[PDB]
């Protein structure tokens, strides 16, 4: 795993919310379309047992959908 890991897809408003938040933030992330990447969607569904996007993974910590202050709390 990367340290922190945005999972994402096209069609996606609060993907991009969270994003666009990580960026404002200047958040180190590294980001996976899983409509593209076959190999980050089974990660999202099978290892991080989370069902929609985005997801964010944060030192092993799985933030599935939207939730910002649980974002802030654990960036830092």
């Amino acid at each position: 795993m990367k340290k922190i890991e945005v999972y994402t897809q096209p069609d996606c408003p609060p993907c991009v919310i969270v994003k666009e938040f990580l960026k404002h933030n200047n958040v180190a992330y590294e980001e996976f379309d899983v409509k593209k990447d076959a190999a980050a969607r089974n990660r999202l569904l099978y290892d991080y047992d989370s069902y929609s996007t985005p997801t964010v993974v944060i030192d092993g910590e799985v933030v599935a959908g939207f939730q910002i202050e649980k974002l802030q709390q654990l960036l830092n």
